[PDB]
């Protein structure tokens, strides 16, 4: 887990603005999610080969389809793996209005192939402590929700600090409930993670899934963090779910 087969290239344009790409295959537990049409509408995170952590309020369902090691989405060259899902796990304490609990997991239908860039993150314990101030990234195709607007089809990546969840809320104030989580603020932008999209972190040699994107900055701002799935909180769950299926 966490250890890809293709180790990331961080530069400090990581650091700000809209981030930088990423070396294809850099981040293999990321993935797509596409419905029919096949819009690539949501983001996750390959926790096995059989497993997807998601963001709840992707609200996706078995009608969506999961796409792997992609890079850039507008290849057809691409040695991408597309999963369907069998079964669609929200967390029972979703809150729909505060989004707080903003997690929910895919075990699909036929077991994705690992591979040098098709592989999964690693997860915290409800124990670890990702002090505040760490640095992190998030990576994603969100910026491209820019259809006019764009980027790069291509990952994008983005290096960006944990929050205290109350210097958090000098931001988005009450918000901020204890399943979350921000990252961000210091000059750089975060919609570059989609919703979904993991907000990971190293540490004993490891990225590990820390957070989960579940919304930031109306307007992209660089002052303004991103809010995730606070993974510690949400893992139990996980495991459990995990377990008993």
């Amino acid at each position: 887990c966490g250890v890809p087969a293709i180790q990331p290239v961080l530069s400090g344009l990581s650091r700000i603005v809209n981030g930088e790409e990423a070396v294809p295959g850099s981040w293999p537990w990321q993935v797509s999610l596409q419905d029919k049409t096949g819009f690539h509408f949501c983001g996750g995170s390959l926790i096995n080969e059989n497993w997807v952590v998601t963001a709840a309020h992707c609200g996706v369902t078995t009608s969506d389809v999961v796409v792997a090691g992609e890079f850039d989405q507008g290849s057809s060259s691409e040695k991408i793996q597309k999963l369907k899902i069998a079964k669609v796990f929200k967390n029972s304490k979703y809150n729909s209005l505060t989004i707080n609990n903003d997690i929910t997991l895919l075990k699909l239908s036929t077991a994705a192939s690992f591979s040098q860039t098709v592989s999964a993150v690693c997860l915290p314990s409800a124990s670890d402590d990702f002090a505040a101030g760490t640095t992190c990234v998030t990576t994603g195709w969100g910026l491209t929700r820019y259809t006019n607007a764009n980027t790069p089809d291509r990952l994008q990546q983005a290096s960006l600090p944990l929050l205290s969840n109350t210097n958090c809320k000098k931001y988005w104030g009450t918000k901020i409930k204890d399943a979350m989580i921000c990252a961000g603020a210091s000059g750089v932008s975060s919609c570059m993670g989609d919703s979904g999209g993991p907000l990971v972190c190293k540490k004993n040699g490891a990225w590990t899934l820390v957070g989960i994107v579940s919304w930031g900055s109306s307007t992209c701002s660089t002052s303004t963090p991103g809010v995730y799935a606070r993974v510690t909180a949400l893992v139990n769950w996980v495991q459990q779910t995990l377990a008993a299926n």
